[PDB]
């Protein structure tokens, strides 16, 4: 029980997690499975100690008891002062983007449009969307919402996998890891840019780093800003700058999750291992870098200054707030959850 | 699949439901149908859960397998101190009203008149009225008794949706829809107190509602409750004050029907609704009033202070009573509609 097994999403995070485990001395090692759901299983199962995860899988975790640990924290514009592991955390900004060459798709027009998702149950590809959109039509046919859309995790023989692509040679498609082609933050990006889906929910954070030769991505390089417009709200279309006004909702940051009783083991090793191999760490690049993974963003975020502790301690409730729960839990009323139905009686 | 979905006929009713989903956080979603039929059928697909029907429709709904779940249930003047959940349903009274101003117009004389019906298959607009019109010409030729009528529901091409007047824009005449100008109870007064058909046939509660300005409607709020009468089986006329001696019948409430699987689920998420929504609910008119539409009576009737329980698991046999289903039956034997020819073999 002096190790952490830390639990890897996916072949590409694998060879990622094994590197981190030679290096580190063995103080991390790793489980694998297809899916964040599986890997999560795996926590509960006690075969894996912890992994990060977007906020809505922290909502997935919480409900069967798994608990948050440290924080993902970016690159700040204000207290600059605080280390980054003091630094408090701001939350990334969920927005729809829509290709500036499509003309007359406002939010009000979605309806019957081919979409691209992160992956389901995630805080930007699905959890804020699908909420709104089931909300506002009063309708729990999110299943319908879309003519076609690119959705990792969905049913792979429904619409919401249409879309999607698979790997190189087009096996496993829909798989909620790296290995689909439009998988994640990147891959929902790369489903609008490369005009598979009309529309793509991701965080502006995606946009910045992907267009305007920010990624050497032979997808991405020749990519330019004035080509890609927001949705906001209102219904009014505004450019990449005005996320503060053209974002969908505030998504609560990336957190590592674990057992109640491995918490603060865990958050102790990880600190170490960050200060070892993190963004400044005595190793990087010297040895290994847990925040680099070539643009596939692999266990943890690439845009990861640092990871950060969280005042007192926060129930999954807490964190990522009163709100976005309540809003998860409504749209959670539109679909059936094998994990969350097993978790709800044997975690009682 | 916590989610209940309620069953909205017409876009009128839809808006409603909508905003009832929005409040209630998707406990409640919908769906809509021009008809009532339709949204009957939705709820043996699985489609939609449960909506608040007519005794008639409840009699079409019995017959494909739904039950009844909760009964509509109004102001009462005997046991007034008993929970509105638990006081017993009162029934309410099938009349016939004509303009006083309209002279030798009796209960015997209404042969080739023109007539307006709440709309087809429904208790007091179509099967009480009929019923006993056939049994007294033993004809079962009610498709040539009135020289026009509307009666929402029948054939858009014959004499008995003739005088259906239709939406702002006169199309979907004879919709069985809030949008024909002369659906439901109100639309059977209006076509009444416009002179467009010589009698009417509505419950008791219908004249009250819409004479001496206790609506503000442009139709309603200068009628006159001394400028309408009541025809008797007597073949006698009477003021609104003589209804308790001038009524066709007494007709079931209106009861919100569901599938027996989803039944317990749709009264108890219910129970709750009216709680936070109803007459007395804390939302009420603070965020939502679940019995309020604007003299439109909406999913449910305006006139209603809670939906009630009722005795045990009843059949639409036993909440109708066996008088009113032989009545029914008798008055269906003269015409088939689809939804009872296809549901027969279920209840045989
Ligand atoms: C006129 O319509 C009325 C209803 O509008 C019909 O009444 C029912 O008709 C049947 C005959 O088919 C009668 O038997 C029903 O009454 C009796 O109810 C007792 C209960 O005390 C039963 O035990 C009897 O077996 C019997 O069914 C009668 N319903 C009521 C409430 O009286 C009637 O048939 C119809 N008549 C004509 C000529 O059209
Ligand atoms: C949506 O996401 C983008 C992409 O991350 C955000 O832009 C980023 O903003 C930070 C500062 O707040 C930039 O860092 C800067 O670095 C220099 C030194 O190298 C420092 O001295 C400056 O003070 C500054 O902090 C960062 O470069 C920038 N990233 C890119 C690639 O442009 C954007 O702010 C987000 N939008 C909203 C509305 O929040
Ligand atoms: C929509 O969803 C559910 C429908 O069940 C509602 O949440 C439930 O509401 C009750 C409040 O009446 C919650 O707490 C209760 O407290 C009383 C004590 O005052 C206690 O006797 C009850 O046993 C219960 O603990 C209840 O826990 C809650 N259920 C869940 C699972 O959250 C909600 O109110 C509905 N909202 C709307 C807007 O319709
Ligand atoms: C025929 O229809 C009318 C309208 O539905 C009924 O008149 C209603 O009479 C009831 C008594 O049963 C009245 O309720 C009372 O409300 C007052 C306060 O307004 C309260 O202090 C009393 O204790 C009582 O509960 C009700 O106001 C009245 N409604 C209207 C709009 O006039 C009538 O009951 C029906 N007649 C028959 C023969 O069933
Ligand atoms: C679903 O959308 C509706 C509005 O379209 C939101 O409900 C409104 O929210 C305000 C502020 O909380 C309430 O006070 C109003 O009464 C609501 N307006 C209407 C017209 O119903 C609702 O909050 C949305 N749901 C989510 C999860 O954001
Ligand atoms: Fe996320
Ligand atoms: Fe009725």
């Amino acid at each position: 029980y002096t190790r952490v097994v830390w639990c890897a999403v996916g072949p590409e995070e694998q060879k990622k997690c094994q590197q981190w485990s030679q290096q580190s001395g063995q103080n991390v090692t790793c489980a694998t499975a297809s899916t964040t759901d599986d890997c999560i299983v795996l926590v509960l199962k006690g075969e894996a100690d912890a992994l990060n995860l977007d906020g809505g899988y922290i909502y997935t975790a919480g409900k069967c008891g798994l608990v948050p640990v440290l924080a993902e924290n970016r690159k700040s514009s204000k207290h600059s002062s605080l280390d980054c592991v003091l630094r408090p955390t701001e939350g990334y900004l969920a927005v729809a983007v829509v290709k500036k060459a499509n003309e007359g798709l406002t939010w009000n027009s979605l309806k019957d449009k081919k979409s691209c998702h992160t992956a389901v149950d995630r805080t930007a590809g699905w959890n804020i969307p699908m909420g709104l959109i089931v909300n506002q039509t009063g309708s729990c046919a999110f299943d319908e919402f879309f003519s076609q859309s690119c959705a990792p995790g969905a049913d792979p023989k429904s619409r919401l996998c249409a879309l999607c692509a698979g790997d190189d040679q087009g096996l496993d498609k829909c798989v909620p890891n790296s290995k689909e082609k439009y998988y994640g933050y990147t891959g929902a990006f790369r489903c609008l840019a490369e005009d598979v889906g009309d529309v793509a929910f991701v965080k502006n954070d995606t946009v910045w780093e992907n267009t305007n030769g920010e990624s050497t991505a032979d997808w991405a390089k020749n990519l330019k800003r004035e080509d890609f417009r927001l949705l906001c709200l209102d219904g009014t279309r505004k450019p990449v700058t005005e996320a503060q006004s053209c974002h969908l909702a505030v998504a609560p940051n990336h957190a590592v999750v674990s057992r109640s009783d491995r918490a603060a083991h865990v958050e102790q090793v990880l600190l170490h291992q960050q200060a070892l191999f993190g963004k400044n760490g005595k190793n990087c690049p010297d040895k290994f870098c847990l925040f680099k993974s070539e643009t596939k963003n692999l266990l943890f975020n690439d845009n990861t200054e640092c990871l950060a502790k969280l005042g007192g301690r926060p129930t999954y409730e807490e964190y990522l707030g009163t709100e976005y729960v309540t809003a998860i839990a409504n749209l959670k009323k539109c679909s059936t959850s094998p994990l969350l139905e097993a978790c709800a009686f044997l975690t009682r």
